[PDB]
This record gives C-alpha cells, sequence and structure tokens, in this order.
C-alpha cells in the first residue's frame, strides 16, 4: 500500500506511526531509535504522557546521526486540557517542543474537547472527584490553535476525540481560518466507529486510529474485558494470511484509509508491527471484522463524564 497520505494542509502523513503513551521514560528513548531504524516514520507524542523529552532525545539522536532528515519525520503533540485557555496555548506548544528537540511539529491535535482548570494538576479535582471545568469555549481554544500555525511552531492543526456535533462545531466555526487536518479517534474491530469515520471523511478530514490492539496495557484493565489479540475470530484471519494478530489489526484500519499508532516498547514487536505492507485483506474479511463492533471503548473517564463538552454522551 501507499505509504502516506494527503493532509488538508497539502503535507503528506505516513499511515504507520509509533505511540507512546505508556512507554516508560527508560525504553522509550530504545523504542522510538528503533522504530526510525526499521522504518516509522511518524510518531505519536502528547505532554500528558510525561515523557516527551525522552522521545526527543531518540529524534536527536537520529537526526543527528544522519538516519533521517527533519523533513522525512512526522511529529505529533497534543495540547493537553489544562491549556486550553487563549493564553496558555503558545507556551504549552513550545514546552513541548522544547522537551522534542524540535523547532517545529507537524501536526498538533487538542487533545480532548474538554478544558479543564489551569495549573500544575493534570486532572484538578473538586472535593468530590468531578474533573474541575475551565470556562473555554473549544472555538476560542481553535483560534489560538490556528494563531500556531501561523507563527510557524506547527504545519498542520487538528483535534481528538471529538464527537460528530463537536466537529461540525469546529467546520461551522464563524471566521475559521484552518480546517483541522486530522481527528484522533479510538478505532478497532470492538469499536469500529462507523459514523463518526463517515462524516469526519465526508468532510476531508483524516482520521487517525487510536489503540488498535485494544490497549491491553491500560491502566484499567479488568481481567475479564473483551481481548482483541486473544479473539480468535481474529486469530483465524490472522493464520489464513500467515500474519499475527498484531499485523491484522493494523493493516485493518490501513485499508479504511485510516491513520493508525500501534504503541510498543518491545523492539521485536516494534519491527513486527511495521510489516504490515506486504498482503491485503479481502472485502470479506474487512466486513467480517467490521461486524465484531460492540461499541467497547478503551478510553472513557468517569471523573469527567459532566463536563459540558465530554465527548461520549453522544451516539457518534
Ligand atoms: N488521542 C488520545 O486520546 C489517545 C491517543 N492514543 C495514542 O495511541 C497509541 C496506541 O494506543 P494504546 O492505547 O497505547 O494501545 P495499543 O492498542 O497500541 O496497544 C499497546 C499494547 O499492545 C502491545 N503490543 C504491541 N504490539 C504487539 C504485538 N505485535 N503483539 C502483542 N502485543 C503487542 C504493547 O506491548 P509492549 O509495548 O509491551 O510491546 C502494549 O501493551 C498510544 O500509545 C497513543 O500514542 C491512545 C489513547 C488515547
Ligand atoms: O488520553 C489519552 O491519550 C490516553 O489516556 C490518558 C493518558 C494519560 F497520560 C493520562 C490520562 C489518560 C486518560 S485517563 N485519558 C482518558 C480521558 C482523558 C480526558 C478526558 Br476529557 C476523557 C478521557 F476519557
Amino acid at each position: 500500500m501507499a505509504s502516506r497520505i494527503l493532509l488538508n494542509n497539502g503535507a503528506k502523513m505516513p499511515i504507520l506511526g509509533l505511540g507512546t503513551w505508556k512507554s516508560p521514560p527508560g525504553q522509550v528513548t530504545e523504542a522510538v531509535k528503533v522504530a526510525i531504524d526499521v522504518g516509522y516514520r511518524h510518531i505519536d507524542c502528547a505532554h500528558v504522557y510525561q515523557n516527551e523529552n525522552e522521545v526527543g532525545v531518540a529524534i536527536q539522536e537520529k537526526l543527528r546521526e544522519q538516519v533521517v532528515k527533519r523533513e522525512e519525520l512526522f511529529i505529533v503533540s497534543k495540547l493537553w486540557c489544562t491549556y486550553h485557555e487563549k493564553g496558555l496555548v503558545k507556551g504549552a506548544c513550545q514546552k513541548t517542543l522544547s522537551d522534542l528537540k524540535l523547532d517545529y511539529l507537524d501536526l498538533y491535535l487538542i487533545h480532548w474537547p474538554t478544558g479543564f482548570k489551569p495549573g500544575k494538576e493534570f486532572f484538578p479535582l473538586d472535593e468530590s472527584g468531578n474533573v474541575v471545568p475551565s470556562d473555554t469555549n473549544i472555538l476560542d481554544t481553535w483560534a489560538a490553535m490556528e494563531e500556531l500555525v501561523d507563527e510557524g511552531l506547527v504545519k498542520a492543526i487538528g483535534i481528538s476525540n471529538f464527537n460528530h456535533l463537536q466537529v461540525e462545531m469546529i467546520l461551522n466555526k464563524p471566521g475559521l481560518k484552518y480546517k483541522p487536518a486530522v481527528n484522533q479517534i479510538e478505532c478497532h474491530p470492538y469499536l469500529t466507529q462507523e459514523k463518526l469515520i463517515q462524516y469526519c471523511q465526508s468532510k476531508g478530514i483524516v482520521v487517525t486510529a487510536y489503540s488498535p490492539l485494544g490497549s491491553p496495557d491500560r491502566p484499567w484493565a479488568k481481567p475479564e474485558d473483551p481481548s482483541l489479540l486473544e479473539d480468535p475470530r481474529i486469530k483465524a484471519i490472522a493464520a489464513k494470511h500467515n500474519k499475527t494478530t498484531a499485523q491484522v489489526l493494523i493493516r485493518f484500519p490501513m485499508q479504511r484509509n485510516l491513520v493508525v499508532i500501534p504503541k510498543s516498547v518491545t523492539p521485536e514487536r516494534i519491527a513486527e508491527n511495521f510489516k504490515v505492507f506486504d498482503f491485503e485483506l479481502s472485502s470479506q474479511d474487512m466486513t467480517t471484522l467490521l461486524s465484531y463492533n460492540r461499541n467497547w471503548r478503551v478510553c472513557a473517564l468517569l471523573s469527567c463524564t459532566s463536563h459540558k463538552d465530554y465527548p461520549f454522551h453522544e451516539e457518534f
């Protein structure tokens, strides 16, 4: 398959990237170095993951080493919820740039559509456990993102975890200067998101699928939850193609014209997960994988569900 997808800013984005959530700081430098050595050219990062400095060490080494040119890398980061106010967005982006050892990002996302009270705590809580919102509206945060483009800090801007009505809000913003280039959302056979994906694709937005393996290392996993990697129906599709279950799970979103960002810190798996450009799933296989949808989510958070902009009360 074609290795990059054209964005609405005219740039090309690699359809396979390396995820970094939960990658320990002591292991993520080696993971990113190995990824770049074996061909990855897209890295998905975020301030809230607490490992951007170590990701940046890897990127800098490979650039210094002349393993890859900066123009060939596609580095993504994300604005955390406690930085949605106008006067905090530039400094948040600049901190991420400083940590990653870069003078621009390829893509900067609003991480969640919910703004939180600014401060040191990533999840500021009231005395009863609810997250404390900010009275920032999303549209104002988008205008601050647009300024980053115009200042040269970021080449493209986008959104993450926005539902159908929030995407439409952004698209209908008075005075909109830059459309979102990407919406990064959870997507896998148990949460297939057909409705949201068709909406975004109809509007020219590229969708990135996160948690494509079902995030088996999520901190809130419960021993009895569904497990994609162990699903014998997916194992059977994999066996028919002489591929691993992970390889099928990564190829699946690629054939839906999605970008996909599997995470690993294991060098062998980082390699395995990149070898997905030499087989095709049939239409029948694709439809079968889609049939496994159960509307199950990795990423949701009870403490945030009363926030006015919490995204997952809506159908899509
Ligand atoms: N925008 C947002 O709100 C969010 C963005 N994301 C992004 O998406 C990325 C991917 O999602 P994530 O939730 O991390 O989970 P994934 O679905 O990518 O699963 C990662 C887990 O799968 C394991 N694994 C990886 N490759 C294989 C393999 N070949 N065989 C068996 N097990 C494998 C990893 O183990 P090990 O590492 O030990 O090898 C790790 O435990 C994140 O890291 C982050 O960058 C995720 C959630 C939310
Ligand atoms: O968020 C990620 O990338 C991966 O997950 C996280 C990654 C982190 F480093 C810290 C917390 C999360 C959580 S708990 N994320 C869920 C979540 C956060 C905020 C809101 Br609004 C709703 C929600 F569902």
